[PDB]
C-alpha cells in the first residue's frame, strides 16, 4: 500500500471500502478496494479473466491479514447515470449498446464457470467511450432487488443464468426508469417478482414446488403482459426481456444466445453525456 495515495473514497459497504487512488510511482491512477486460503486462489483466477467488459483487476495485495484489490478505474456507475437521466431517461440507442455489451461480458465469465451472482447498476461502470463493465466479481444493507427467483427460493447450486436475470432486471430499470421489482425483504422480493410475472408452478417451472422455500400456501397471482411491464420498449426488446426473465432457469436465454437475438439486429456504440 505504500506505493499508493488515496485520493478520495469511492464507495463502500459489502466487500469493504473502495477509493480512488494514484499511484505514487506511476501517477496512474486505479480503484483500491479494502476487502474486510481459498479467498487468495479465488481472487487470483480472477486475474485472468480479463475482457474489455469486465473491470480489469491489476493487482491483488495481501499483507498483514489484509486483502486490497487494485483495479483498473472508471469514473462513474451505472445507478448514478440513471439518477442523472430521470428526467429524459437514457436513449434506446445506448441502452441496447450497454445490454449487447453487458451480454458479451457474461457470455465471456460464463464460458469460464464464473458467475457474478450480484448485477445491480452500482457495480456497472462506465466511461465517455460508451463503454460499460462488470465490476465487483468475487465468489445488512445488500439490494435484493436483482436476485433470481431460484436464489431466493434456496437453490443451492444455483447457474450462470442468475446473472441474466439480474441483466433483465437492470435492462428493465433503463427503459422505464424505475427498478422492476424492488423488494425490501425476501419475501417482498419473491412476491413483487410473483405479482408481476404470475405465481410460479410446475407448468411453467419444473420442480419449482420441490425448492426447499417454496412453500404451498405462497399466493397464487397471474400473469401480467410484459407490454405494461416496460411500455416504451418494442417489440423485439419485450421479446428479449421475457426470455431473459424466464422462471425455469434451464429456458432462461443464455448470454451467447441472447447476443443472436433480433433486438440486437440494429445495435450500435453510442457516446453518453457524462458531466465527470
Ligand atoms: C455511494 O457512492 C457511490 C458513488 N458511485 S460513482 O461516484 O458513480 C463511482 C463508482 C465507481 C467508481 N470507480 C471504480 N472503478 C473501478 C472499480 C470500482 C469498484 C471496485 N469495487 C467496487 C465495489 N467498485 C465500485 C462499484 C464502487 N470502482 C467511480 C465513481
Amino acid at each position: 500500500m505504500e506505493n499508493f495515495q488515496k485520493v478520495e473514497k469511492i464507495g463502500e459497504g459489502t466487500y469493504g471500502v473502495v477509493y480512488k487512488a494514484r499511484n505514487k510511482l506511476t501517477g496512474e491512477v486505479v480503484a483500491l478496494k479494502k476487502i474486510r486460503s481459498t479467498a487468495i486462489r479465488e481472487i487470483s483466477l480472477l486475474k485472468e479473466l480479463n475482457h474489455p467488459n469486465i473491470v480489469k483487476l491489476l493487482d491483488v495485495i495481501h499483507t498483514e491479514n489484509k486483502l486490497y484489490l487494485v483495479f483498473e478505474f472508471l469514473h462513474q456507475d451505472l445507478k448514478k447515470f440513471m439518477d442523472a437521466s430521470a428526467l429524459t431517461g437514457i436513449p434506446l440507442p445506448l441502452i441496447k449498446s450497454y445490454l449487447f455489451q453487458l451480454l458479451q461480458g457474461l457470455a465471456f465469465c460464463h464460458s469460464h464457470r464464473v458467475l457474478h451472482r450480484d448485477l445491480k447498476p452500482q457495480n456497472l461502470l462506465i466511461n465517455t467511450e460508451g463503454a460499460i463493465k462488470l465490476a465487483d466479481f468475487g465468489l445488512e444493507v445488500v439490494t435484493l432487488w436483482y436476485r433470481a427467483p431460484e436464489i431466493l427460493l434456496g437453490c443451492k447450486y444455483y447457474s450462470t443464468a442468475v446473472d441474466i436475470w439480474s441483466l433483465g432486471c437492470i435492462f428493465a430499470e433503463m427503459v422505464t426508469r424505475r427498478a422492476l421489482f424492488p423488494g425490501d425483504s425476501e419475501i417482498d422480493q419473491l412476491f413483487r417478482i410473483f405479482r408481476t410475472l404470475g405465481t410460479p408452478d410446475e407448468v411453467v417451472w419444473p420442480g419449482v414446488t420441490s425448492m426447499p422455500d417454496y412453500k404451498p400456501s405462497f399466493p397464487k397471482w397471474a400473469r401480467q403482459d410484459f407490454s405494461k411491464v416496460v411500455p416504451p420498449l418494442d417489440e423485439d426488446g419485450r421479446s428479449l426481456l421475457s426470455q431473459m426473465l424466464h422462471y425455469d432457469p434451464n429456458k432462461r436465454i443464455s448470454a451467447k444466445a441472447a447476443l443472436a437475438h433480433p433486438f440486437f439486429q440494429d445495435v450500435t456504440k453510442p457516446v453518453p453525456h457524462l458531466r465527470l
